[PDB]
This record gives C-alpha cells, structure tokens and sequence, in this order.
C-alpha cells in the first residue's frame, strides 16, 4: 500500500525464511552436507542482517515494525512447514530457491512502489537486498544444476 | 519427559526470546537508548548462539528440533506480546529480567533432569549458558537498582 | 550542472560547521549520558568529516571547485553555530544536532531532487547513501530524547 | 541493445583494460615508478572485482558471459597495441586516462539502458562503478596537471 | 582401571586416531575431496590438542603417559589398517566414524569412572571431549545420510 | 547458601593476597631464568586476577556481598604474605608460588565438595575450570624445580 | 621523602585505588550500569599498569617496592571502607573522583620533588600519569554535571 | 638468455589464457559440488595471475619485453581456448582443467632444463616452486575425478 | 593558569584553520607528485585534527572553555587562510603548508616556555611532543622542496 | 632406492620423531622447562608439516604414503625408546640433536637421489627442509654449549 | 659539545652498539639461549630505532648524521672487538650491560646539555630513551643476579 | 675462497650497505623524498634480513661471522663514502643501484661456488637473495629510466 507496509511485511517474511534457514541447516543429509551446512549459516546471518536493516528503516520512516512470531505469522507471504519426511538435500535447496525467488519478485514490487513514492533510500536498500538474491539465485540454481531464471 | 523434550523446548523458548529481543531492541527510547540498544544485539548473539547449540546437541543425541514459528509459539512458556502501546525502558528491561529468570529455572529443572538421566554433555551444556544466564541477571537487575535475587 | 555543482559546494559549508558543532558537544556536554554521548561524538565527527571529503571530490570529479577555507564556509553554510556561552543540558545539546541533521536531511533530498532531473547518477546515489545514515541518526537521537523519529 | 548485450561488451572491455594496466604497470619508466607501479596494481585488483561482478550479473538475468581472449578481442570496443616503442610515464598515464572515459562514456549509456528497461540491480551496479572510475579520472588528471574534464 | 591407566590408554588411542585421519586425508577420493581433505586437517588439530590436553591431565595427576609408537601399538583399542586397496569415501567416513563412536563409548566409561574417583577435572575435561565428539558423530552421519545413532 | 557465599568471599579475599603474592615475586626476582620467569608472573597475575573477579562476579550472582578492602582481604584470607626481606632465590620464590597454588588446588577441592552437595552447579563448574588450570600450573612450575607434580 | 619514598609511596596508593575501583564495578548500580562498568574495567587496567611502572622504574633506582597488603595498608594515604550502606552511582564517582584528585595532587609533589632531585625519567613518567588523570577528572566531574576543578 | 626469455614469455601468454579459462569454468560450472569448485577455481585465479605478474617480472629483470595484450597472447599459447557453447558436466570442466594443468607441468618442466642448462638459477627455482604446485594442484583434481595422479 | 589557558585556546584556532588549509591542498592539488602528496595530507589531516582535540581538551582539564565555532576560530586564529582563486604549483602548496607548520612550531615554543613558567607540567609535555612532530615534517617537507629544514 | 621409496622412508621418520618430540615436551623437567617446553611445541608442529608435505609429494608423484603406526616403526631409521629411568634436559636435547642429524644427512641422501633422478621439485623441497634442520642443530647445539658440527 | 655533537656521537655509538648486539645474538651459547637470543633481537631492533630517531631529529635541527662505518669508529665511545676467545653467556650479558651504563650515563649528559641549552624536543627524546635503558639494566643485572645500581 | 669465506665476505659487504641505505635515507632530497624515504625503510629491513640469515646459515655450517664495523671495513667490497656534498636523487639511487648490481654478481659467484662445492642449502639461500636484488635492480633502473641492465 505504502512502504511502511511493504517493509514490515518483509520483516514478517525475513524472521520465517531465517527460521526456514536453520531448518534446512539442522535437517540437512548428503554427501554436500559439510558445505550447505556452513552456507546455510551464512544466509542465516546475512537475512538476519537484511531483517535488522529492514525493521530500523522502518523505524526511520516513522513505522512501527512487526515484533512477534504471532505477528510474523499472521502477516509473511513466505511459507514454512514442519519438518516430518526426509527431505534430500535438492529439495531443502528447492525450497530455499523457491522462497529467495518469493523474496526477489516481492522487492521488485517494493523497488517499484519505493521509486513512485519518491523514497530514494528505501529504494537504494530493496535494490542492493535484491542483487545478492539474484546472485543466490544463480548459485543455488547452480547446485541444482540449472539457469537461474530457468 | 527426558532430555530431547526439555531441549526442543528450549529451542522453542530460544526463538521466541530472541525475537523479544529485538522488540526490546527496536521500540527501547530514553537516556539510556545507546548502550542498551547496543547491548540488546550482544544478547540476540549470544541467545542465538543459545539456540544453535540446543538444537545440535538435540541433533547430537537423537531428536528432531522444532523449526518453524508455527511450532515455536505451540512450544514455548515464554511470553510474547505485540507492541500495540509505548512501554518505558525499565518496563522493557522489567520484562526481558522476568524472561531470563524464567529461562534461568526452566535451565535448572533441566539441569538436574540430565544429571538424573547421565547426560552429562547436555548437562554442562546447560550450566555454561545458565552461569551466563545468572551474571546477566545480576547486571540488569542492579541496571534497575535492585539486587540479583530482587 | 550548475546547480549541482552550487548544492555540492553548499553542502562542503555546512558539512565543515556540522562538523565543528559535533566537536562543542563533545568538548561542553555534561550529564550522567557523557561517557556515551561523549564517545557517539566521536563516530558522528569521523563520518560527517568523511561525508564531507567525499562530497568534495564528488565536485572536483565533476570539473568543480571546492569552498576551502572558514571565511568561504561561513559566507556560505545554511548550518547555524553560536558560541557556547552559557551552560547546556545534554537534551539541549542532543535537539541543537538532531536539528541540524534534520537541516541536512531536508536539504540533502533537496539535492537528491536536483540530481535526479539533471541526470548526475552518482551524485545522486551518493547523496542517497548519506541520507540513509542521517535518517538512521535522526531516529536514534529522538528515541535518546523519548520522540518518534518524525514528531 | 538491451541489458546482457551491454554487459557482455563490458566484459570484454574489462578484460582488455585488466591487460593494458599490467601493460603500464610493467613498462613504465620515470620518477613516480614506484607510486604508479602500486597504483597499477591497485586499479588491476579493482577493476578485475568490476569485471567479475559484471560477468556475475550477467549470470544472474540468465545470460552467458564472454570467456575467451577471441571473445573478448572480438567484442571490445577498449583497444590495445602492443608495447614496441617507450613511452613517457605521462604518455602511459594518458592512454589509462582516455580508456577510463571511453568506460565512464560507455557505462553512462549503460546506467542510461539500464534504466529504462528497469533493471534497477544493474543501473546501481554500474553507477557505483562510474564513480570510482569518475574519482579515477579526476586523480589521474591532476597527476597529469589537468581539469578532470580537459 | 583407575584414571591414570584410562587417560594413558586414551593417549595411545588418540595416537592411533591422529595417524588414521592422515591416512583418510591421504587416500581420499571423489566429489566431496576438497571439502573433505580440509576437514581432516582440522579434525588432526583437534584430536591432536584432546592427546596433549589428555596426556598433560594424565601428567598433572602425578601419570606417565606413554611416548612411543610400541607404546600406542601396544595399548590402544582403536584400531588400524594399512592402506592396500582403495576405499571409497563412504567407507572411508564409515572408519571415521566407527573410530569417533569408539572413543565416545570409552569416553563414556572414563567419565563414569572418573566421577566414582572424584577426579572432578578429568571428568570434566573428558565431557568436553565427548560434546564435541558427540558433534562430529552427527555431522558425520549426516554425510553418509544416516541419523547419528543409527 | 551460606556456605557457597563464604567460600567464594574467601576465595576473593585469597585470590587479592595471591595476586600482590605473584608482583613481588615478579618484581624481585633474580637468576638466569629471569626473562621467561617475568614474564610468566605477567600472565599468571592476569589470570588469577581474571579468577578473582569471576569469583566476586558469582558472589554478586548468588546474592552475595564480596570483600572489596585490603583490610577485608587480610582478615579474612588463609594464603599467606611476608614482607620482602632477606634476599631469595628463583628456587624459593618458585616454592613459595606453588605452595600457594597448592593451597587454592586443596582449598578449590573443598568448594567444589561444598557446591556440589548444596547443588550449586554453576559455582561448581567454575571451581573445576579454575583447579584444572591450577593442577596444570603445578604440574608446570614442579617440573622447572625438577620434582614431579605430587611430590 | 626522597624519589624512592615517594614512588613506594604511589605503588600502596596504587594497589589501594586499584582494589577500590573493583569495589565500584561490583557494587555499583542504576541506569549507567553498563557503561560505567565497563569503565572501571578500562581504569583498573590503566592504573594497574601505572602501578607496575612505578614499581619497575622504582626498582631501576635501586628501590624495593612494598609487596604485601600489609605494606600497602601501613604505607597508603589513599583511603578505603568496606561496602555496608548501599550508595548512589554519584557517590561511588564521588568516590572515584575524590581519590583521582588525591593523586593528581600527590603526583604534583611528586613531579616537583623528582624535578628538585633531578631525576628527568621519573618526572616524565608522573607528568605522563596526571596527563591522564587530569582527563579522567574532567571526563568523571562532567558526568557528576560538575566542572573539572569545582 | 634468448631462449630463457622466449620460454618466460611464452609462458606470460599461456598463464592468461588459462586464467581466463579458470574464469570459464568459475562463471558457467553446475552441479552438486558447485559452492566448493567456484570457490576454489577463484583461488585458483588468483595464484596463477600470481604467477603469471611474477614470469612477467622475472622476464623483465633479466632484460626482456613481456607479451602485454590479449592478441599477444593468442598469438603466442599453447593453451587452447574454446567459447563455452553446449552445456558441461563438472567432471569435464575438471577433466579441461587438469589436461590444462599438465601441460603447464609439463613445459615448466622444459622450461627447468633449459634453465638449468643456461644457468639462470633465479629463473630455475621460481619455475621449480611453480611446479611443486602445479604438482599438487593435480593430484587433487585427480582425486575429485576419482583418478590418481599420473593416470 | 589565564596566559596557559589562552594559549592553548589560540592554538585550537590555529589547527582549525591548518586543517581547512590541508584539505585545500589536498583538494586543489595538481602535478607528478599528486598520489603521495594527496595522500600524505590525509595523514596531516588525521594528526593534526588529533593535535586539536587534545589541545581543547587539555584546555578543558585545565577549567578553560575552548573556542568552538568557525566565527571564533577566525576571530583568534595567527594561521592565515586564502581561497584558492588562481592556480598553484605543487612547491608553492608545500611552501604554504610548510610557512604554516614553521609558524605553529615557533608558537609552541613560545607555549613550551610559557608553561614551563606557570609549571603547567602536563601542557609543556603536550606541547613538546607536538613539536617533536612539527620539526620532523618541516624537515621531511623541506626536504621535498629540495631544502635544508631550517634555511 | 628411489625417490618414492626415500619419501616414504621419510613419512616413517618424520612420525616416529613428531612422537618423540612429544616425548621431551611431556618429560622434561629442569630450570629451562618452560621455554624448552614452548619450543617442542614449535618442533612439533614444523616436522608434522615437513611430514605432511613429504607424504602429499609422494602422493603427487604416484605414490603411496605409509599410513599406520605399525608401518612406521617397520619402516623407520628413527630409533625411539620408553621414558623409564629420568633424563636431564641436556641429555633430552642431545637425543633431539642425534634426531635432527640423522635426518639432516638422510635427507642430504635424497638430496643427491633426487638431483640424479631429476625431481627438482622434490630435491627443492628437501633442500627447504634441510635449511631449517642445519638451523635447528646450530641453535640446540649452542644450547647445548657446543659448535654445530662438534 | 653542542646538542648536534651530542646527537652525532649518539649515532656512532648506536651503529656500534647494533653491531654488538648482534655479535652476542650470534655467538651465545648456553642453557638460556632460546631466550636471550630473541631478547636480543628485540634490543637490535629497539635500538636500531633509536638511532634512527636521533639521526632524524639532528636532520631536524639542522645538523648532519655520521653515516658510514668510518665515521662511527672515529666517532664511538662505545667500543667492540672480534670474537676469538669464546664467552658465557654471563660475560657477554655483561659487555651489554656494560654498554648500557655507558649510554645511559652519556644520555644523562645530553639530557642535562639539551636543558641547558634549551631544546625540549630532544631532551624529552633522551629522556624517553633513558627509561628504557635504566629498565634493561635493571632486568639484565636482574639475570646476572645483582641489583641494578651494583 | 670457499662457502664459509664467501659468507663472511656478505656479512661484511651486507652491513656496510645496510648503512649506506640509511645515509640515502638521511640525506635525501627532491620531490620523490616521500615514497623513496619509505622504500629505504623496506630496504634496509630485507637487506638487514639477509644479513642475519647469511649470517646464521655461516654459523650452520661450522663458521664464526665477522661481528664488528672493524671486521667490516677491512673485509668489504661495496664502498662507503663519508656525505660531504649533497647529491642528487638521482645520483643516490645509482650509487644505491650500483651496489645492487655489485652484491648480484657477487651473489652470483657464491652461487657457481656453492653449487660446485654441493652446499645445496646455502646455494638455495643464494639464489633467492639474488631473485629480489634483481627485481629491485629492474626496478630502481626503471625509476632511473633505465633498462635493467643497460
Ligand atoms: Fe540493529
Ligand atoms: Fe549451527
Ligand atoms: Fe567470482
Ligand atoms: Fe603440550
Ligand atoms: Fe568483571
Ligand atoms: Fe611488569
Ligand atoms: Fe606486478
Ligand atoms: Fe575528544
Ligand atoms: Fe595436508
Ligand atoms: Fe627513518
Ligand atoms: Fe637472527
């Protein structure tokens, strides 16, 4: 609607994904796993940071962010199911992909809507979030030997 | 119960604190804004440090940890509540106190429980972050001017 | 770019009297926030004085020629100082800088306006980048005052 | 031209840009040698980073990037010639200056392109890029005792 | 036994397990080998502070700790073989494994000893070890696709 | 928790005495082994005063008061100090360090049967982490008076 | 008294002071709990490091420095009183700041003295010790809301 | 020296081809062990641009004229570039890699007793050192491949 | 303590004024020598913003109230400031910048011996190591300019 | 005896020393225990590289490494013997010192080997090696009180 | 003697000095050498500073530095001479120590010339310089086991 | 002259450089004063490198190095020059090439006589000293506008 909602929506989306992240961390099997396990806690930190930059932009703004799991719950696009089947390592990186490319398509709508508001720093911050999802993207596509828009 | 039960509770209450956290984080104002804003991301490390260790030490010993919010807010004892009214630094302060010793009894029933079952590695586990646990208690309780045990 | 090159050099005035300002907070504050604050003046001094040579060099990259001396920054700032001659509280002290971080914001975006329509893309990126600190800055020293960021 | 057709001729002219600064770097003679011959290294490092970035990118909006010296001597519109007669240290300095402007002229089209097929990621990539190489030519002026833009 | 004669046998182990992850580091091959080949590196500095930490305890409680290759041979319970025919990397993680699992399990055996002696340090010290042996167990496991104790 | 609370206030009282115990030695000490000995007294006295607050930091957590005076400290402690007087050996003051090294192991032992059977097992935990360095230091400081570490 | 006797003098008042600062970091309490904590860590390194060098430049004059609480008790004008009556952070500064101005004013003497006595290294040493100490006695006396010398 | 720089040269154009091979492979390999690989072929850059700066520099110091552009280059390998077209498993990106690997073993190896034969000494070791690594660098990309060194 | 106190605050006129005067070389700048030269004043700008703020607050611990705008830098300041209107060669920079550490040198010993009178004992100190530094870089600066330090 | 069977020799003595070292560093005792202790230390982890080393150059050359403890006490000419009867420190180092010079002059044996055979990068290596064992015998030999090669 | 003078024969004496330090660190030998032979490199290094700072600041007020070898034999109070006859370590402990004292003493001069004279840089440099000599005359009497003054 | 000889011949040759590297440093004047003062400092640590490891490699094989500025001077081929007149950059950096090119064939010699002699060490060491005073020599002649060799 404005950008006070699309941040904090993402808020609510970064605290499921980061949640998600640990998922596929401590769930994980396979020959890959010493490496996806380390990966995994990168993304943790970085979408832990993106959440943090997030929330206290919207605190700029004049927002009043998302802070509890009942809130994220109730507001994240993001989707997240209980782990019960094993998984292969392809699909916990499926489901990463999946929710990166949720998280790439939902900033390209908040770099747009950010733009025609004229709010050139939230703007600037969607844009650099957005660049290292594309490059995820690519990389985790990359595992799963595909194209990134593939 | 046993060990595994107690720590995938642990896990759940760990997820919602951080959280709390950063609530206390984000919405904290007063004169002491900077160091305790400040202060919040040491704990939010640390707690989330907490939590990491929990689980694969749950991991370690057979289980399955909780990972998902949905599961978390089913789990948990500690308390969230959204931030739909100001609150003042000592009542935020008021209320991560009261969580910590919440933690810190909830840590020693499961102390002793693990000493009882001979899981010895849970068991110092559990002491390590409790001695953390105790000292913060005792700063953030003589920050609001009262002695540790209150 | 004329005028982009006039909001820049602006900026350079007001930047080297923010600067100073940030050193009499540091220097006369008082109170039991001091070792903070004092400290808080410290980072704010380093990163304004770094906003200011990049700011600078944006100019001189773009064929401008840098205000250099007090006499140009005072003939030329929309920052205002005053000495200090009587005593402050630490809240007093705190409103003078988040004035005239709200002054540099306000003009700031005024640039970024200005840059925007005459197509200087890194200027215009650059004071971006700035305002998103300043904005962080704003909203932090208001909860320091126990006021919303834009109230 | 759209976005990977800009980005794949960068490639190439990054590639033969990384090549003439090894080419200075290595045949320079003259009093500030042993300045600029860091300096070249320098501008080596960072625009070999611009270069990687820029294939990256490419990858990431589902193109192929340029990865042959054919390729790239096919693709460049940076030009080279071989090192036979010595050059003054400002002779050098020029041929690095002239090559910074053919770039910043042609990422300016790019921020330009880039812009308008609303590839926001790469518009900023590039305009990042730009002011580097626009402090750049302003420093490498001024070494040569000249206006940025004369 | 006592103590002194557990640590001193656990000398001799260690000894033994330290020339095994070499013989791994060594011998390894397939897909995973980098990430593979680095993490025995690691796992030859962990395991060879546990030996000087064990040897040192064994030491400071009035011990001799053997010091010879006869010596290690003579006493260790781990097991070794030389490297005849090539093993694949399952099978090679697969000794690693049942090697980190021995230890455990005697481990195990020495902290109950040691907490009917009252050796309070060397109980302490020998949980330390297990957690972290316990660590690898289920990273290990996870590699080859199986639960941790499983 | 009487008695935890005692023990740990002793212990800060002890570990004050140690500490000045370990400067003197430091400060004049004698012989060839001189520079590595120096030095060695530098890291000992950080780490026995890092034990020291540890131990007061746990005090405080249980709800307790520590001494906080010299006079405090020398009421209340059982390691001992003399005066620097006569002239000693590198040998003797190594004696007198790991007698009292010695003193805090036993001292150490008794605590931690008294934290354990009052279930105190943080205080527990932390007495154990501070005798397996001792127990290491005396095993160390024997073998360079070329006796084994129990004799 | 002479150099020696007064540098004798500093180490008691030194190891006094010292022992009051731990005083402060344990029993101080209020809403400058954090920031003054970590203080009085910081100052206690700095005047312990001052002790040491008063000690060994006492010794490089032939001196014997006091070794013993005794001697520091016996030897000391620096005073010290068990914490009974709890008290503000303001009269703990008080406290600190009362025995910073002890020293100054003592290290003056000691500055004349040593001039008088024509020992240049000990003079430097002291005016180097109350360059410091006069700062504390600004940056403390700001924090009571006082000017330095009121 | 001729021949020593002729060799020195020729090795300043295969260590950018293969640079950029190295590039090749980093920017379009896919498959499971993608995250390690890209990392390492980034590694790999590094160290053979390394390489590449130190012949160069080595061939300057003994009064020769590297080889400075990209036609050059070409002109003067005898490593082969190809455009990457149809897709490739990691094996076979591996499989160019260690093929490409061998050859510089083995004209380094040339190049070692040529050297030693001019008696450039300098020259001699810093190809040796080259070696070594090159050594090494095959026999683990090799067992990536499931394959022994020299097989 | 008035002549001390007003002494240091004439100082920390002067070093705003040198370190505006830094920046204008550092900015206007132009010549062979432009990459070290411009960095070299960064290094300038850095100590002697730090030679500043001791100055103020070693005037403040002395009970002084440091000057702490533009306007009164201006006013009190011996340090001369011109705006760069026509071009400079990088010698005549240098002369500029080396006219201007010579002045705050001889002024220092001025304050080197007017502390020593009042037996401020601390400012003297302050104000001797300060100058150790302004000697050794009039010394490095003349040097650039092909001169001996003190022709 | 060729290059492989003289590397391989090496892994033997190399691991038959490294344990030796330990040996010292566990036994000894003396004024100079502390630094001689620091220093085995030091010793151990320079030949257990020197021994990794020897071990990848022999893998590197299509060889097969000594992997097992029983393989290296078949193997070596590195003599090694239980602590029964106590040393003096003297009496340690000397048997440090026979070490370092067998290995020296063996070494200089491979030197030569592999200077016939043409393995310049091995013969290179082993040069490495024997630079820092001739620096090792003059230093312990000084300690010692003798000249390096008395 | 003026200042220049002073500073100049400071600059023979330290070239000498360095060339002595050296001489010990080459040549020791003993039970303490592992110790003493870094301790002295630590020495050369801190002096080889001094001088280089007396050197620049006689550049600085004017003057004009020895700088060949000739100059500082012409110029030295310090003396030297070849080692023939071997030396404990004592006896070499105490041709630095007898050193020391001579600077020490030629400094206090200097100190005492520069006051009068009136140049405070160089007698604070002197003064600075002092200090650390008087305490390595203390510790290496300290090693020779006599007080400093003896 | 042999390798013991030869070696020694360096220690003397390396310290009388050492000192004239120091002079340049000094004396030196003109606008390239900045970056040629700072590489002088590189210098006179490598080339002070080099003499200590000259040095003890002379020691490691049974030799007894000069170790007195008397020894020096009579043992010396590079030449020293007392500054009487101010020279030029340019005339500093060809004496300090000059002498470059002087140690190069000298190195060179040693080389050629230690590889004849089969001191594969000392050769070794040779042979990397000689790599980077060739590269200086490229690179101070470029500074010159000079070929390296020409
Ligand atoms: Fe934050
Ligand atoms: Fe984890
Ligand atoms: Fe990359
Ligand atoms: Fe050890
Ligand atoms: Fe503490
Ligand atoms: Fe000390
Ligand atoms: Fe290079
Ligand atoms: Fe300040
Ligand atoms: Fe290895
Ligand atoms: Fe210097
Ligand atoms: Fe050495």
């Amino acid at each position: 609607v404005d950008t006070k909602e699309f941040l904090n929506h993402q808020v609510a989306n970064l605290n499921v994904f980061t949640v998600k992240i640990h998922q596929i961390h401590w769930y994980m099997r396979g020959h890959n796993f010493f490496t996806l396990h380390e990966k995994m806690d990168d993304l943790y930190s970085e979408f832990g940071e993106q959440m943090d930059e997030v929330a206290e932009r919207l605190l700029a703004i004049g927002g009043s962010p998302f802070s509890t799991l009942k809130e994220f719950l109730e507001n994240a696009s993001v989707e997240e199911a209980p782990y019960t089947k094993p998984k292969t390592m392809d699909q916990l990186m499926e489901d990463l992909v999946g929710t990166l490319e949720l998280l790439r398509d939902e900033y390209q709508q908040g770099i747009e809507l950010t733009d025609k508001e004229g709010d050139n720093v939230t703007n600037d911050m969607l844009i650099a979030f957005k660049a290292s999802i594309d490059k995820h993207i690519w990389m985790f596509k990359a595992f799963l030997g595909k194209a990134p828009l593939e």
